[PDB]
């Protein structure tokens, strides 16, 4: 029975459900959904079972040090820990230059933590070595959005779900990975039964059980599938010339200006009969998916890691946007190209705040000299303080750590020893005997702590205040509901003290609380097309999220970007009803991206596709959801999914232990036989620390976004 209800945000998925925390003064006792946030008071099982996680005593509550490598982690005071951290970082810079140090962060960090980490490093130390886990996740979608539209982030919101009359859901297990949203998608098809749902995924998941059509294409061939859809759309005159002639540009396979006829000529390469064999699907599915897509009153695509975790990730994102653009299924209620964000805070913390190695806050870029000056001005730095070279992107960061080039690294609210691709390579990198690794980590079973030289105990979740920005441009405050336990401190406060102690100019880190940093971030955003000056803490305390752009206390926020009358970045006096202002002529761009494959495709010797996936009960590495007994009752440990008519024809039964092996490692797993994986595909989950699947996975990255291709590599299976 609670006395106080404290408003915040679910700690887990990018659906970003508002949460109310019931405290019986000082202890959280109950949790409900925020009736006033988009989720309308609905929480999924994970969300609803957060109170045990918050209450867990299995927490990191004092700072810890590992005197020597391979030693034992032992207690140390906060002051010795802060001096040790600051002296090491200063010493490294002094001897070897800013690029010898790095920040490795998280879309789970509060927007304020990431904003301070990013400033200390980019403006304080003078290094652009600030990256994070959204690199493993959302970087393809950023590239797809910037190359297609000139600006990052969806142009619609979740509310478009209520109006789509077709959902094309590709690379997304919405029901297991975005359960609230999937229910809203289910809800919509309930209310209007003439709503069509296409689910495109090599796996037949719970998500397909509301689909009119499930396209179970061969991993990696979805680019061809989607070009092929565009061919049908053009061929059957289902396209929208009034839209694309005014609003669209066309870039050929080399990225040179082209035209509709160019596009038609290129698409001839993607005829349905030919592309149907590549994809291993009945040709009727291409015609079906295309016609549904184009004939529908309002079409919405939603996609996640099956599209992004790919060496052609940016290109795939482009291809989804091509369909919306050729058909004009965009900038109207129900009709948009909506990339789904995994993490609660990839959008606000890392992407919008520019906390990646090539980026600067609010739409600005490292290589852009005017943007550096804009930031040196706002942040009060000398000229040239901000380096012109992008720092290390994640994969290359950990390679630099391994070579000795990065000597000191902070890891904050991520578990990279468990979740980075090609683990054997990374664990060797993380074991460099002369490296100094500092972990800010709340739960001591995180495997990465086994490589840490120093561990700082942070406040978790609603033990402190701060903003999370979910996938629909929604910035939502979590207020503080409880004191942190033991010696846990807000990471914002820890970062300021680290900076001060490490000789950073104190005017650069002039913040007492997360609120202070928010007002600066508001200021740094003002005038950009990411503007949220209008999101004062006061408004964020009272409201259940605001959606940007929101440039004044009287502005309600923005649902439809790029749309005159809706989006304030679009002049009221603009000639055309739409304005894609991230492109100099106001036109979104269809990209004629050639369709290729995975970087490690199957062959005689490794004849299987290996994928990796999300499972509903388990959040990533299970340091949180693992503290909840009910979350263990269904899938307690790792398994490997195997296709029925692949199992029998190769002589493998259900339940039998098997060896999944790839060029990089081998691993015994309990087989799980179903019709989930289409023939020629197996799939492993990644929440079991006793089964570090990322040891089998390769490391190739999209050459633009530098996202790893976790979704595809080549494997073999044999009976144990
Ligand atoms: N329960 C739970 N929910 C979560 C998370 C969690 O750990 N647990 N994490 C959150 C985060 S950070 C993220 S990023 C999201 C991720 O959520 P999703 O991306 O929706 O979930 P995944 O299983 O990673 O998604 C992969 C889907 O893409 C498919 N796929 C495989 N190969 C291909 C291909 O070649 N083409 C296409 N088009 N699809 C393919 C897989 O079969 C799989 O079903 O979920 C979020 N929500
Ligand atoms: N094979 C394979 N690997 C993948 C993926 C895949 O699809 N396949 N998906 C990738 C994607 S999309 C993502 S998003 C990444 C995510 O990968 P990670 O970010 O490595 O996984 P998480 O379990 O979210 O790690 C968050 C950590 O933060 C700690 N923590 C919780 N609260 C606090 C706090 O207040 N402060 C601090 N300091 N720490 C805290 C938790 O204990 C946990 O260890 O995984 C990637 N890895
Ligand atoms: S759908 Fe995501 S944000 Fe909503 S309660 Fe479930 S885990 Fe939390
Ligand atoms: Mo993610």
């Amino acid at each position: 029975r609670p006395e106080k209800w404290v408003k915040g945000v679910c700690r887990y998925c990018g659906t970003g459900c508002g949460v109310l925390v019931g405290v019986k003064d000082g202890k959280a006792v109950a949790i409900q959904g925020n009736p006033n946030n988009h989720n309308a008071g609905l929480l999924c099982l994970k969300g609803s079972l957060l109170i045990p996680v918050l209450n867990s005593k299995e927490r990191v509550t004092q700072p810890l040090v590992r005197r020597h490598k391979g030693g034992k982690l032992e207690p140390v005071s906060w002051d010795e820990a802060l001096d040790l951290m600051a002296s090491r970082f200063r010493s490294s810079i002094d001897m070897y230059g800013p690029n010898s140090v790095a920040w490795y962060g998280s879309g789970q960090c509060l927007t304020e933590e990431s904003y301070v980490a990013n400033k200390i490093f980019k403006g304080g130390f003078g290094t652009n070595n600030v990256d994070g886990n959204p690199r493993l996740c959302m970087a393809s979608a950023v590239g797809g959005y910037v190359t297609s539209f000139g600006k990052d982030e969806p142009m619609g919101t979740y509310a478009d779900i209520d109006q789509a009359t077709c959902f094309f859901i590709i690379g997304s297990n919405t029901s297991e990975a975005h359960p609230v949203l999937f229910r809203r998608i289910a809800r919509r098809k309930q209310v209007e039964p003439g709503v069509k749902i296409i689910v495109a995924d090599p796996r037949r998941t719970n998500t397909s059980r509301i689909a009119d059509m499930h396209v179970a294409f061969r991993p990696g061939t979805d680019l061809a599938f989607m070009h092929s859809m565009a061919w049908v759309i053009i061929n059957e005159e289902l396209d929208n010339p009034r839209f694309w002639q005014r609003y669209v540009n066309f870039m050929d396979a080399e990225g040179k200006p082209s035209d509709f006829e160019g596009y038609k000529a290129f698409l001839e390469n993607y005829r349905p009969e030919k592309v149907a064999e590549i994809c291993r699907v009945p040709v009727e599915q291409i015609y079906g998916a295309a016609r549904a897509f184009a004939e529908s009153a309002a079409t919405m695509s939603l996609w996640c890691m099956g599209i992004n975790q790919r060496v052609q990730g940016v290109f795939a994102n482009n291809l989804i946007h091509n369909l919306h653009l050729i058909t004009g299924q965009i900038c109207r209620p129900g009709a948009t190209s909506f990339s789904l964000t995994g993490q609660p805070n990839a959008c606000g913390g890392v992407r919008d705040g520019g906390a990646l190695s090539h980026l600067l806050p609010a739409g600005r870029a490292i290589p852009n000299a005017k943007h550096r000056a804009e930031m040196e001005k706002l942040w009060g730095l000398p000229e040239g303080r901000i380096a012109p070279e992008p720092g290390y992107h994640t994969v290359a960061l950990f390679e630099a750590l391994g070579r000795g080039d990065v000597k000191c690294m902070i890891i904050c609210e991520t578990n990279p020893a468990h979740t980075l691709p090609n683990l054997n390579k990374v664990h060797k990198a993380m074991s460099h005997p002369e490296s100094f690794i500092v972990c800010i980590e709340a739960f001591p079973d995180a495997v990465t702590l086994e490589y840490a030289d120093l561990v700082l105990p942070p406040a978790f979740w609603c033990e402190r205040d701060g903003v999370y920005g979910c996938g629909e441009r929604r910035y939502s405050l979590t207020e503080k509901a409880v004191d942190p336990p033991g010696q846990c401190r807000p990471t914002v406060n820890t970062l300021v003290e680290f900076a001060r102690r490490a000789g950073v100019d104190p005017q650069l880190v002039n913040f007492r609380n997360a609120e202070d940093v928010w007002n600066e971030w508001r200021m740094v955003s003002k005038g950009t097309t990411y503007d949220f000056w209008g999101m004062t803490r006061e408004r964020l305390r009272k409201e259940s999220g605001l959606i940007w752009p929101c440039p004044s206390e009287d502005h309600p926020g923005t649902s439809l970007r790029y749309v005159r009358g809706q989006d304030p970045c679009v002049p009221a006096d603009h000639p055309d009803r739409f304005f894609f202002y991230g492109k100099p002529d106001g036109r979104a761009v269809i990209w004629m991206r050639p369709a290729k494959g995975a970087a490690e495709e199957p062959d005689a010797e490794y004849p299987l596709y290996l994928t990796s996936m999300r499972v509903i009960d388990h959040w990533h590495t299970a340091t949180m959801t693992g503290k909840v007994p009910e979350l263990q009752k269904a899938n307690p440990i790792a398994f490997v999914e195997i296709n029925e008519e692949d199992a029998a024809r190769t002589g493998i039964k259900h339940g039998d232990s098997v060896i999944v092996e790839t060029r990089r490692d081998a691993m015994e797993l309990p087989a799980r036989v179903s019709d989930v994986c289409r023939p020629g595909l197996i799939a492993v989950p990644f929440f079991d620390p006793k089964k570090l699947v990322n040891k089998l996975f390769l490391d190739a990255t999209d050459p633009v976004s530098r996202e790893p291709e976790y979704k595809i590599c080549a494997a073999r299976v044999r009976k144990a």
